[PDB]
């Protein structure tokens, strides 16, 4: 057979009537982390909320010190995507496989005045509270071989 | 060229998925942890894994972890894939068949580099498409 692939934001496909609502809140984090949007990540944190990349040993606790982390991490990045592969959840543990895909200036990569694209593969797991809105862990598990590798071409 | 903590957690993986005991438990202490963090069950130390998996696989006729994509930071080592289980159904609420599940899955392990041991197995499996599966057998 002749096929083609679509591009579509999971954020039109979250309403299909299929989606667990689990998954559904899990986008809507996602899309904020992804566009930089503090003001709504951090509805999504209190005292208590994890951010632990396991793979950089790396665990913050609080809200306010994980949003503090990301801005700095952040600051020059553009707007990155997270385009899965697959996505499933057990309960309030939702588990998403993809690559995350950055483009534009390099400065947080080792690149200073270049423009880096890398899509790096990664695993990220949330656990959500379902009745207050929010993340008590999101935990990454990221291939930074992949992107050094990617990296050492530009 | 593979980075020496993904061979060794092929061994361990292949020695699992082998039912190969005597191999395995050169993995495990009693305090290695296995986590399956999406059916929230636990076992602690190699005679109750082992104990585990003999219940679980019971009567096993094929079981694989087929891996997409492996990486590492370090001991911990991550690896996307799938299970394939083929054996009795009864366990999986399908009494005198053989079923056939093809799971998508991400397992970590944490290890111990001087001992050459797994000090933590996390599974985190795709139990949803186990179930559309097994709703067609």
């Amino acid at each position: 057979g002749m096929f083609a692939s679509l591009v579509i934001p999971v954020s039109a496909q979250a309403n299909s009537g299929e989606m667990p609502q689990e998954q559904q809140l899990a986008v809507k984090y996602m899309d904020a982390l992804t566009e930089h949007d503090y003001k709504t990540l951090i509805t999504f944190y209190n005292r208590d909320s994890i951010f632990f990349d396991k793979t950089a040993n790396r665990k913050y606790t609080g809200g306010r010190f994980i949003i503090d982390f990301l801005e700095r991490a952040h600051q020059g990045v553009l707007e990155y995507d997270f385009n899965i592969e697959h996505m499933y959840n057990a309960g309030s543990l939702v588990v998403m496989i993809g690559n995350y895909h950055f483009k534009g200036p390099g400065e947080q990569f080792g690149k200073p005045g270049k423009i880096i694209d890398v899509a790096i593969p990664a695993v990220t797991s949330l656990k959500l509270d379902m009745l207050n809105r929010r993340v008590t862990e999101h935990v990454d598990l990221i291939d930074y071989q992949t992107m050094s590798d990617q990296l050492a071409m530009q």
